[PDB]
């Protein structure tokens, strides 16, 4: 008990070029404090991409989404007990 | 209709368990401020409760339901409005059988 478990999240498939898109990384259980780490295609993460982290959730914001942003994004959440993680694909229709 | 708000679609995870925390984010993909956000449950304005918490950011909203119970099962709607238009989504908070 005490280790984090993340709320499942996937990017919607109806996002369109130029829109702002966000991913939320947040536990459904787990002791605090919590550490949040974001990766894109396996590597750590540009003015148009922002990370805002709070006590028990972290928000990745990709503004004016475009070809430069397509890829797989991972959030790893950690506390003193262990970690959880999810990965979700950001793809957009051909405008 | 330039300036009108549009929401990022959001759906609760389909398999929730009693006791967990669950959150819904209501965040705009486009639009001009000022924006106003509201939440409904089963079509009625969402009432404040000790473990039902609406967080207000500068231009988005977050609903946090702690210790999910059968009390919380229902259909939740977020509506965003401004001078130029409105948008909304609805998602069901469900506890399916184990």
């Amino acid at each position: 008990s005490g280790a984090p478990k993340l709320q499942p999240f996937t990017f919607p498939k109806t996002l369109h070029e130029g829109q702002t898109v966000k991913a939320i990384c947040t536990p459904t259980e787990g002791e605090r404090p919590l550490q949040f780490q974001w990766l894109k295609d396996g590597h750590p993460l540009r003015p148009l991409v922002d990370i805002k982290t709070f006590e028990d959730y972290s928000l990745l914001k990709v503004s004016s989404v475009g070809e430069k942003d397509i890829g797989n994004y991972t959030c790893i959440v950690r506390n003193h007990h262990g970690s959880d993680q999810f990965t979700t694909s950001l793809t957009i229709p051909v405008a």
